[PDB]
């Protein structure tokens, strides 16, 4: 009952933006955002998105987004009575921050619990005025829906954060106010995230008109920098940002130095009218208290609304504050140009531009500056250039301001991160990538991406690291291979329930020429070759040499079939272990048992492999008359019956086809008997040997003696279910440790392969780990129709590899966990900064299907 103490401790460690995303004028993701920078496309268009272009005499050109009628609900669990009575802000605010979540490096079940706070920046509150206009019953979930304070909360009661949810309303400004919060926050030790972010939407044309009324908006486009400026435009916001410990983050856009507010106090200007002093002396504090030089800052996000007044103040203020000593032009720029001004949200807007020149190395053009402004002395004396062209930003520091409205100036500087990509041993060969989505439309533009970028493996890692999200999230998982030298993509909605699954180990039989040639491609299943084979030397067996270079005379003899077989199922199941798949159930044929007893760990590799090599030898050894087996379809009951004196039943494979076995002149007089009958006596090849019969009584039993003085008996758990000893057993103390007692029982005794399969559900995932796939006919007609079945190999195949990533992509499809990456070298973290965002595939495989409420213009009047 006593909880814990948190251990609140300040942190003087780096703060690093990880993910970035977020919905802009004429862009629904980051990456529409960045090519519409760099190609120098206005952002700003005229339309009726909003309101006729120019009812009650608002400007007619204005930023505005693709859509906010569209939002996933069922994803975030908001029913749809609360979805419609819902601010569309908050809508796209709540996919904004799942999306940077995801771009980050993490996942939902990653950022459950942690102690993250919400700092969302908001101040429009039109959409009260248009739902209360017409109010009616069931509107009272607007407490929830559309009270400014609940835009935080939200966020943190769906990701289930535990740390400060607030909402701050600094008019412009907001942003940078609420990321001092969060650095304030994560300082002293209450938090370890910060989830800071702002959204503006524009829904009253008469609040452009009151704006109008102060002068506030201009003709044309924010002319920055520009002589002819005289006003800004409007524009549209609802990004969001992350932030976590420099040592946590998997993903690091930048670090932040530190950022910092004050307020211009009083003027006789008047309350609306910046103070150049103030903001030189913001500067001055903030550049003094972190040491930093203010001359190595390379490029400065200024707050160019565009205003006669207020760009020669903010450039004055920073030529006395930064350019004081520096030797080469500072380059200003401001994202207002190209999409307008965000109000609440503009910081926001400054802080994208930031990750984007702090991710792809270029500065993204200034538009609209033509004649420098006059009252502006910095741009003719070469203190200061607006960058009107894309310039290669090779790394420094950056600087970004958002002055506001009353005063109420902020100030923040971010420090590059330089750790660009160096190759890894992967990204030439092929690759599994596995993802899930919420359609499959997205999904396959997902892949599609993925495929665009198959040559890194840090964007790889990134996806996989949200990839294993629980189906009742993301219901529709994907696999494909990158790198692939044939095409293969499987695409599945996959249902909320979790299916079991269950590892079936194969016997023999799966022997041919090749078997594992392929997959020697991966590191793991060579290195797992190599060391049985390096096991096996003393005794004089040449594993290597057989698995590569052997012939089929090679399998004509019996030693080379067990050995072979076994060390392909060692090290099938050393990579299914490495890429991370916990069997929850494990079932084998005969000499598939030695493998679920090393899956399950109550055998190890060298116990294994030698327990194979002593029941190779031990028919190789002692003499034993000729005999055959064959593959009668009589039932249990019918076969062992049937059969006669030395002739008996061996494994009981599905239910109708049962093994049969016995002496070489009894067998062939009972099958030929068989035959007359309707029954298909299909003789199989054992070397001339009949296993699991009373002729392996001998061999058994030496067995034991081989095995007593190696196996050390060990526990074994119910997920193995034994196919040897019958159930009235399973609780008898011998099938308790898999000792040499039970090999020589299992290499005696009949297989009840059926009873086994009989205990595996109705819908459970059953792999078959095997050189070949063997046993699909017999498992599929066993267990039924609605289970998966896959088999890891076939028979002759041309490429084993892409069969293996094949049948991996369709378990993962079906609703299994894995780590595809797992067979690799694990990647460093943070990734280098050269690695693509992740925001946009997300933003762009929504379900979108339904279309919700927005506030109409009507609804003002």
């Amino acid at each position: 009952p006593p909880k814990t103490p948190n251990v609140v401790e300040p942190y003087k460690g780096e703060v690093a933006i990880c993910g970035l995303s977020g919905r802009y004028p004429e862009s629904a993701n980051v990456g529409e955002l960045e090519y519409n920078l760099f190609n120098k496309i206005d952002m700003v268009t005229i339309d009726n998105r909003r309101w006729e272009p120019g009812y009650l005499g608002t400007p007619e050109r204005m930023g505005k987004v693709k859509t906010i009628t569209d939002f996933d609900a069922e994803f975030f669990g908001v029913h749809t009575k609360g979805a419609q009575t819902m601010d569309p802000m908050l809508r796209n605010l709540l996919e904004v921050v799942y999306e940077a979540i995801v771009d980050a490096g993490e996942s939902l079940e990653s950022m459950k619990g942690t102690r993250t706070g919400v700092y969302i920046g908001v101040s429009n509150n039109e959409v009260d005025t248009a739902y209360m206009k017409n109010w009616t019953d069931d509107d009272a979930y607007m407490v929830q829906g559309c009270h400014h304070s609940m835009y935080p909360n939200w966020i943190s009661f769906f990701f289930d954060f535990s740390g400060p949810s607030t909402a701050y309303n600094t008019a412009c400004s907001t942003s940078l106010v609420c990321l001092d919060a969060a650095e304030r926050h994560l300082r002293m030790g209450v938090i370890d995230n910060a989830i800071v972010g702002g959204s503006n939407f524009i829904y009253r044309p008469a609040t452009t008109k009151l704006f109008m009324g102060m002068n506030f908006l201009g003709s044309s486009t924010c002319k920055a920098f520009d002589e002819s400026g005289d006003g800004f435009v409007r524009g549209e916001v609802a990004s969001a940002i992350l932030l976590k410990k420099a040592d946590t983050a998997k993903r690091v856009y930048c670090t932040l130095v530190g950022s910092m507010l004050n307020n211009d106090g009083n003027q006789t200007n008047g309350i609306l009218y910046p103070n150049s002093e103030a903001q030189e002396q913001l500067m001055t504090d903030i550049y003094s208290t972190h040491k930093i030089d203010a001359n190595e800052v390379k490029y400065f996000e200024c707050h160019g609304t565009g205003t006669q007044a207020g760009d020669p103040n903010e450039t004055r203020a920073i030529c006395n504050a930064v350019c004081k000593g520096k030797k080469d032009p500072l380059l200003i720029g401001s994202i207002k140009s190209n999409l307008g001004h965000g109000e609440t949200a503009s910081g926001i807007n400054g802080i994208s531009k930031v990750i984007i020149t702090m991710h792809s190395r270029q500065i993204p053009p200034n538009l609209h500056f033509k004649n420098p402004n006059p009252k502006i002395p910095g741009l003719f004396d070469g203190r200061l250039k607006v960058v009107t062209e894309t310039t290669p930003f090779d790394g420094g520091l950056i600087a970004i301001n958002s002055f506001g409205m009353g005063g109420t100036n902020a100030h923040a500087i971010f420090r590059s991160f330089d750790k660009r990509a160096e190759p890894h041993p992967a990204s030439d060969k092929p690759r599994l990538f596995t993802y899930c989505a919420r359609t499959e439309e997205g999904l396959q533009k997902i892949f599609e991406e993925a495929h665009k970028h198959a040559s890194n493996v840090e964007f790889h890692a990134l996806c996989q690291e949200s990839a294993n999200t629980k189906p009742k999230s993301l219901p529709y998982r994907g696999a494909t291979i990158l790198n692939a030298e044939g095409e293969y993509t499987e695409i599945q909605k996959c249902p909320s329930k979790a299916r079991e699954v269950w590892f079936v180990y194969s016997g023999m039989g799966s022997q041919w020429v090749g078997m594992g040639r392929s997959l020697m491609a991966l590191d793991v299943f060579r290195q797992s070759i190599e060391e049985t084979a390096a096991i096996l030397s003393p005794f004089g067996v040449d594993l290597m040499s057989l698995l590569m270079d052997g012939t089929e005379d090679k399998l004509k003899e019996i030693m080379p079939p067990f050995i072979c077989i076994n060390a392909i199922q060692l090290a099938l199941t050393d990579l299914l272990n490495s890429m991370g798949i916990v069997p929850d159930g494990l079932v084998g044929h005969s000499l598939g048992e030695v493998g679920c007893a090393y899956a399950d760990g109550c055998l190890t590799r060298r116990e294994a492999i030698l327990s194979a090599f002593w029941r190779a030898k031990a028919v190789i050894d002692c003499e034993v008359k000729p005999g055959k087996m064959a593959a009668v379809e009589l039932t249990w009951e019918e076969a062992k019956r049937l059969c006669p004196p030395g002739v008996v039943a061996a494994c009981h494979n599905s239910q109708d086809s049962v093994t049969i076995s016995g002496g070489a002149q009894e067998m062939t007089k009972f099958m030929a008997e068989l035959s007359a009958q309707g029954v298909t006596v299909k003789e199989v090849n054992s070397n001339n040997i009949s296993y699991h019969s009373s002729f392996m009584t001998e061999p058994a039993a030496y067995l034991k003696k081989g095995l007593e003085k190696e196996i050390v008996p060990k526990p074994r758990s119910k997920k193995w279910i034994s196919t040897s000893i019958p159930e009235e057993r399973w609780g008898n103390p011998e099938a308790q440790t898999a000792d040499a007692s039970y090999q020589a029982n299992n290499l005696l005794s009949s297989v009840l392969f059926y009873e086994g399969l009989q205990k595996i559900p109705s819908n459970a995932i059953a792999i078959e780990i095997a050189p070949a796939g063997l046993l699909q006919s017999v498992i599929k007609k066993s267990l039924g129709q609605d289970c998966t079945i896959v088999a890891l190999q076939k028979r002759k195949s041309p490429n084993n590899l892409e069969v293996f990533f094949s049948a991996l992509g369709k378990c993962y499809s079906h609703g299994v966990p894995m780590n595809p990456l797992g067979l690799y070298p694990a990647v460093q973290f943070p990734v280098s900064i050269d690695t693509p965002m992740l925001s946009s595939m997300v933003s762009e495989a929504w379900d979108h299907s339904a279309k919700w409420r927005v506030p109409l213009v009507e609804e003002f009047e």
